[PDB]
DNA sequence: CCCGGACCTGTGACAAATTGCCCTCAGACGG
DNA sequence: GCCGTCTGAGGGCAATTTGTCACAGGTCCGG
């Protein structure tokens, strides 16, 4: 199945995308990697990939798409658009979009691999941007282990304000999403907090392959 | 000494957003 | 050439999940 690999700059840059836009970026990294930024999506072809409908795959594509406009990007600072274009479609179930050129470095560069059937099953995009920061320190063999800090997490991922309350920050991101991952995913997961004082500092991932 | 106050934890409520589903009907094609 | 079928672009839904905040209940500080 497709391979997708990426930058240590991408899967480190501090962004907000939807699940379904996500999924779309590892097709245009895909296409752009296998060579100007014009990619292509065919709704025929997404459908399959994603095990949806013909018609609720073309609602994901064009809500996705039109969202895209005025999104940022930042690599740590530099902010870049994602698209210098709003995207149209030439044929019926064909979108066509043009990515901003001066991304092209960022997407190949050190660098991160997974196979796309790892992650199609995630539903919450917190939760794909987890398993793709794992995958950054993983080993051939299949394990690994790393120590995130909190503040770095909220700023690369752009969790939302309420957040920064740490009982929040446990219920509705950390325990979701390492249950998605060990439900979801090939991984197995388990962690522990750091501590300092009366504040947690970290998070420290310990991981294998199943 | 015990207070009020600034920290920290977890849970119950509700509001806002997203999920996979369902139905309608015109476009493109082929036989 | 007309029509039958597969597409996909629209319009909606209720059931779940995600985002937000009040309040109970712990500690330690300082005065
Ligand atoms: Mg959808
Ligand atoms: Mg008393
Ligand atoms: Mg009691
Ligand atoms: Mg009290």
């Amino acid at each position: 199945s497709p391979r997708i690999v990426q930058s240590n700059d991408l899967t480190e840059a501090a962004y907000s995308l939807s699940r379904d836009q996500k999924r779309m970026l590892y097709l245009f990294v895909d296409q752009i990697r296998k060579s100007d930024g014009i990619c292509e999506i065919h709704v025929a072809k997404y459908a399959e990939i994603f095990g949806l409908t013909s018609a609720e795959a073309s609602k994901d594509i064009r809500q996705a798409l039109k969202s895209f406009a005025g999104k940022e990007v930042v690599f740590y600072y530099e902010s870049f658009p994602w698209f210098i274009k709003p995207a149209h479609s030439p044929s019926r179930g064909l979108y066509s979009v043009h990515i901003n050129p001066y991304l092209i470095p960022f997407f190949i560069g050190r660098f991160t691999q997974f196979r796309l059937s790892e992650t199609k099953e995630i539903t919450n995009p917190y939760a794909m941007r987890l398993y793709e920061s794992l995958c950054q320190y993983r080993k051939p063999d299949g394990s690994g282990i790393v120590s995130l800090k909190i503040d770095w997490i909220i700023e690369r991922y752009q969790l939302p304000q309420s957040y920064q309350r740490m009982p929040d920050f446990r219920r509705r991101f950390l325990q979701v999403c390492v249950n998605e991952i060990n439900s979801r995913t090939p991984m197995r997961l388990s962690y522990i907090e750091k501590k300092k004082g009366r504040q947690t500092t970290h998070i420290v991932f310990s991981f294998r392959d199943i």
